[PDB]
């Protein structure tokens, strides 16, 4: 039955028109990044343990940066100013992210908000993009494990665009989009403070958004038992994608708060995770409209993960 | 070299740019149309010895029955596949301006039908070829998806131009030879860089003239934009070494008011499918670009063919 649909957090329509049962993936042993070979890294941000020889992470700085963390004071047309890091998630080159314990991922995500605060004293920047991307065509360069991080001195669409919304909603309604996510989008698993759901009017089949179940504006916010709980549900429904549709590429985006939000914006601003699985890719109609087609429902992607069995 | 963020009003979003290397039989065959969806028209007119037809898609990704009914909205549109050359042996781009000119006079009239429905608020015309741009089938061809709704693109479009227009008093599509890097321009075109351009080695073909209507596409002009389009489409294989693409047509949605008409204008985007995607720009909406459009209108104004 084909539908269009519209998610107040993304604010545009996407196309659902399809089976769930039948999706599928279709896209060296050291490096760099590898324990006791740091003399090969751009220069350290900070490493966990708090300067320790036997690290379990670290922040770095990308070796090839997208943007010029020494164009600050130089700020139509801007100066590319940025700070492109990357977090380095585990000593050991060949173990995926999803094979590293719920503890050790809390430690990864609390690093994010360390570096976040620790960017967050720069006025300059207003808004930074905690991103993983693991797989070739999913962009990952590095084999071994890690995610990236960017500060951008400007508001972005998606952002301005899901404030433009969820406010919107909020204004008539009373709610926070995300406040409703367990009625508003289909459930797939939940933790103590976390649930995962297929969105209602989710952009790419099989994509995720793990919510927080309190109202939180800002990532940053993420203490040590909720770093450790996600972390589980992270690495729960990293396994059940890669079982489920044969390891696929796959990154992973963190969305929060305009670093200057507003007092009011706070009541309906609400961070999450989404996780997008590559399974497929555009033509000229979506680069050209900014609508995406989506081959798979909600509901359907909904009942499949809560059918993954994993043993 | 030193990275930056631009901005234009038709797209109303930064980019951050960041620094010629670059590079890289069927049903749809003249004799097995009964093999094909049904057929809106075709050109010659109702001519057994067609040079292109406008067929609706075999699998389309909003039904035509559901019309009658209409957060959520029924998946009401129409989606139809124009079938640029009864021989499988052609690159839209090898083809004769003249038949180019064809095939967009068949968008104009494909348009005029279906701005006949109350329903329609946009219609987006766009071209696949290659598998990695998106294509599926391999013989030459098009396609046509109209909408409900304003889609995410036009609806910026709108706000970016507008707002830009309350500025300066002008269209900025009209600026464009102040704009934009222009690379070449016919007796009614001008092939651009754009001056913030989303994607490495993207060129927008502008009408000189304030057409703030695709369908206002005359006979001359048809055939006009098709030398432009093969002139770029055949400078961008050259260069790059044949890459797959999506061109798409930007213009104005069905119920465009009076007070949109000064500053919307229409254009058409080529998009050689190279640059890849990863979390930054899906969780952002932010692309990246490595190549200035200053080095690419440079590139593209020395291709030789
Ligand atoms: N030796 C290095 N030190 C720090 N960063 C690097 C190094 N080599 C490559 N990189 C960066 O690490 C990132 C990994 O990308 P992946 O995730 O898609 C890229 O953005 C590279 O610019
Ligand atoms: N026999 C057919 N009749 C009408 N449309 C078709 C037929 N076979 C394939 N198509 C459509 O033609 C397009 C060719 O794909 P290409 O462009 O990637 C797709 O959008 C299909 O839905
Ligand atoms: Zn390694
Ligand atoms: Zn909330
Ligand atoms: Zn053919
Ligand atoms: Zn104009």
């Amino acid at each position: 039955s084909p539908e269009l649909r519209k998610d107040p957090v993304t604010n545009r329509w996407v196309i659902f028109s399809p089976r769930p049962t039948d999706f599928k993936s279709k896209s060296p042993s050291s490096c760099p990044f590898c324990i006791g070979r740091e003399q090969e890294c751009a220069p350290e941000l900070f490493r966990v343990p708090d300067h320790d020889p036997n690290w379990k992470l670290r922040v770095i700085e990308n070796l090839y940066p997208a943007l010029s963390r020494n164009l600050e004071t130089q700020s139509r047309t801007i100066v590319g100013f940025g700070f492109h890091d990357v977090v380095i998630e585990s000593p050991v080159h060949s173990i995926q992210l999803s094979d590293i314990d719920p503890v050790g991922i809390g430690d990864i995500l609390i690093a994010y908000k360390k570096r976040i605060n620790q960017i967050a004293q720069h006025d300059s920047i207003n808004y930074i993009q905690v991103f993983k991307n693991q797989g070739a065509s999913a962009g990952a360069s590095m084999s071994h494990s890690h995610s990236q991080m960017m500060a951008l001195p400007v508001v972005p669409p998606t952002v301005s665009s899901r404030l433009d919304g969820t406010k919107d909603y909020f204004e008539e309604t009373g709610k926070c989009c995300l406040c409703e996510a367990k009625s508003k989008h289909f459930v797939i698993d939940e933790s103590s403070h976390f649930v995962s759901v297929a969105p209602f009017a989710a952009t790419y089949p099989f994509e995720i958004w793990i919510i927080p179940k309190d109202h939180s504006s800002h990532f940053h916010h993420l203490d040590d038992v909720k770093a450790v709980d996600l972390g589980g549900l992270l690495k729960l429904m990293l396994q059940k994608i890669a079982k489920q549709l044969n390891d696929p590429p796959y990154n992973y985006m963190i969305h929060t708060s305009p670093l200057k939000v507003t007092e009011s914006q706070l009541p309906y601003t609400h961070w999450f995770l989404q996780i997008v699985p590559q399974l497929s890719g555009v033509g000229g109609f979506e680069i050209g409209t900014g609508c995406y087609i989506n081959p798979v429902f909600p509901e359907d992607v909904a009942k499949v993960m809560r059918e993954v069995s994993l043993t």
